[PDB]
């Protein structure tokens, strides 16, 4: 739950995802994959890549994680009310891709660590906050489905 003044720090950080989502989802994957290689053996279409610099180079983990932010974006923008956004992508990942619910929370510090990589100094304590409890909003409906379907 969060408030209005929350949910605009949300959305006034997303607009610095905005401006480059290709250059932003690309690195919160590689920063998923390299902290935690683990995480690279769910995609059958990235494991293949053995080094950060074929990472770097792969136009489609820059396709996927356009995917990934278009998707995320689409859900914050809700301020909460997501149940239609997010139930499809809570069934994808608990039956087809079996994610654990432990991915989501490293892909959602993943993301705190972007930002601060990419806007150092310009993504305050405030902002910091919000965001961090709208992905833990996020992360906790899901894991409400995930526990619905039995899956860990
Ligand atoms: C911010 C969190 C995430 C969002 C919004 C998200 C979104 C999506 C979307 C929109 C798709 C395509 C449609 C679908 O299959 O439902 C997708 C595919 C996928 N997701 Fe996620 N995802 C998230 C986190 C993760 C994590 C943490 C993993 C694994 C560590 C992951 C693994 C996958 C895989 C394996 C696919 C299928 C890729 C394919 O082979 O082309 N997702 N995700």
């Amino acid at each position: 739950g969060l408030s209005d003044g929350e949910w605009q720090q949300v959305l006034n950080v997303w607009g610095k995802v905005e401006a480059d989502i290709a250059g932003h989802g690309q690195e919160v994957l590689i920063r998923l994959f390299t902290g935690h290689p683990e995480t690279l053996e769910k995609f059958d279409k990235f494991k293949h890549l053995k080094t950060e610099a074929e990472m770097k180079a792969s136009e489609d983990l820059k396709k996927h994680g356009t995917v990934v932010l278009t998707a995320l974006g689409g859900i914050l923008k809700k301020k909460g009310h997501h149940e239609a956004e997010l139930k499809p992508l809570a069934q994808s990942h608990a039956t087809k891709h079996k994610i654990p619910i432990k991915y989501l929370e490293f892909i959602s510090d993943a993301i705190i660590h972007v930002l601060h990589s990419k806007h150092p100094g310009d993504f305050g304590a405030d902002a910091q906050g919000a965001m961090t409890k709208a992905l833990e909003l996020f992360r906790n409906d899901i894991a409400a489905k995930y526990k619905e379907l039995g899956f860990q």
